């Protein structure tokens, strides 16, 4: 018993993380084999971010400019390249406590584990979720990025996020292992403003049912809807729309509850319309969306 | 920025997690040097659980009882003895794994990080406060029991929590590392109630203070209070009372966001006697009471 957001254990990511320093910029990379992953910004000065060359920079870089620390041993860099927003070092050494691991992309609405990190120094693990508009809540200070996002499965680590900056509404952007961006974000100085986000609806969906397993009852209703009303109510009021896999997902749920996916579908249009007006739902007067239906069965 | 509940980094506790079985229980055990720490209660069968004389049931037991399993090697127990509520195996072999450790009993209020682990197998890492009536608000299913709470303080681990059970209520109930129980309770399987819980007021505050210093501070107001006004409006809303002790505390973050302590009182009192206007603090309806001022400067600095 007890709903807690829980991250994955972090001892296979703690032993592939590595400060990296570049001119008067020190940030967190990650050492993998014989190549350290960091965000390519670190080759940029200040005067440069404004509208960085990166080939160009790049260029004008040797093996000796990167600085790469692993606790109190210094690796020898003696190969660089830069792979989207990503730069990997080739380092004379293989990390020897390199888990098996995989590089994947995560979609919206789905969760990892964070650990967030400074001067290559674990500092703290979180779970998180991927926003609809490609952003994360996470919790980052000066000194974060290269900080990990990752899932894991039995003793494969999936790795799925870099931490590359922090957007000006306080929320965070940044690549997967490959270096491409999550969202249209770019490792520039331009204005730079994260799309109206949405509400994942799958983990509101959850998030009902969780209060129906707990005993709340008072949001479900006798009123019947398909599921292309629902989503065209759903996109009205800034939620996403419930795909045909989503359905699917919350089967489990609907099983053990013995309401019908549908149903609770009905439960929450109506929410969405009226309001749940000071009546608290699992002792919340908002709806939560980043507890998944994963988190909810394995839960209870 | 931002702000969001944070555990230490797992991986010193993660090494010292093992894998312990009496006939057909088996649960977490604490790998340290060469002992391996866990609750008594793997000793038990359906029987015993519920009248359990558990010096009885030891000196009935030998070596050979305990099957002690690291990942793929086994572990020898050449000796045992009990402290408390817990067991403590020693093996043959030292954990090379074992990193500076201290065991600390924690203060309600504090916090503490949860490796919550399953047949020796750490599964998640949380983040948690003992509460003021000594139970935990954990997530914890059947055979959690073993897995432990800590602290990291640079390079040295800080063990404060071993989890024993759940009550009836579904919050948890544990130790600390020389088996003594946090609260009333026992290990034995009768119902068992924590006393009425209390909110953490100093907590509440240092959240607060992580608001503004993330820059919202819809709540505050142009008040402010005696230290004595507010104690008898925090008793009345179940509040522990703040002491000067507590206000010195919050010194560096009333220093850092330029709002005294006594003002941000003002704020929480106004909080408590009207509620929160139907807003959010933190993206919460709920006043929050499981961060420390110490787990606030930390992350917001």
């Amino acid at each position: 018993s007890g709903f807690r957001k829980m991250a994955f254990p972090s001892g296979k990511v703690e032993g592939c993380m590595v400060q990296v320093t570049c001119g008067t910029t020190t940030l967190n990379g990650l050492w993998l084999d014989d190549t350290v992953y960091c965000p390519r910004h670190v080759i940029c000065t200040a005067e440069d971010m404004l509208n960085p060359n990166y080939e160009d920079l790049l260029i004008r870089k040797s093996n000796h400019s990167f600085l790469v620390q692993a606790g109190n041993v210094q690796l020898r860099v003696i190969g660089h390249s830069m792979q989207n927003c990503l730069l990997r070092l080739k380092v004379d050494t293989s990390n020897p406590k390199t888990p098996k691991y995989k590089f994947v992309r995560i979609q919206p609405g789905q969760t990892f584990s964070v650990l967030a990190c400074y001067n290559g120094s674990p500092s703290g693990v979180y779970q998180c979720a991927m926003r609809p508009n490609h952003t994360i809540k996470g919790s980052f200070l000066n000194g974060s990025c290269g900080s990990v996002g990752f899932n894991i499965d039995y003793d494969c680590v999936s790795f799925c996020y870099m931490h590359h900056m922090e957007l000006p509404t306080g929320v965070h952007a940044g690549t997967d292992l490959e270096g491409k961006f999550y969202g249209p974000f770019v490792d520039r100085q331009t204005a730079q403003a994260a799309g109206t986000d949405t509400t994942i609806t799958l983990n509101v969906l959850a998030w009902l049912y969780a209060a129906v397993i707990n005993g709340d009852r008072w949001f479900l209703n006798r009123f019947t809807t398909t599921l292309n009303d629902f989503n065209l109510v759903a996109m009205k009021y800034n939620y996403e729309p419930l795909t045909q896999d989503h359905v699917d997902i919350l089967g489990p749920l609907s099983a053990q509850t013995g309401i019908a996916v549908l149903d609770m579908c009905a439960a929450l249009k109506e929410l969405l319309q009226n309001g749940m007006n000071g009546r608290t739902i699992l002792g919340s007067t908002i709806l939560e969306d980043e507890f998944t239906p994963f988190d909810v069965v394995a839960q209870c």
